[PDB]
């Protein structure tokens, strides 16, 4: 049970990382102005 | 405890990506102007 | 406005600190079993 | 071992946590311009 | 100025990336476990 919630956090964190690359996509956009 | 202290883990990280997500809305924002 | 928008970008990186604080808790209390 | 890999993520997120930090110094140094 | 600011921005989001990735490395150990 514990290695199942593990992989979770594992899936959890590789959201975060797409979603601060989203974000220096818009920081980008933000830099032409 | 173990399983427990994974759980709560589970739910910060959920935590964390819904105010990445509130991010974005506002970079978005910022980028219209 | 441009100052409206920033103001709120600043109060949730300020969230996040508060619960990565919470995470380093649990890490702390699994590292000890 | 365990407690060696518990211990580096304790300060992989405190490290975390100066970045943060460091990201709404920016934001407020952009608030000023 | 405003650009200057907005590219360290874009530096610091790449560098919480970084530690998200090593922090899945040490996740990915613990699972093994």
């Amino acid at each position: 049970t514990q290695e199942y919630l593990l992989k979770e956090l594992m899936k959890l964190l590789k959201e975060q990382i797409k979603l601060l690359k989203e974000q220096i996509k818009m920081l980008k956009e933000l830099e032409k102005q």
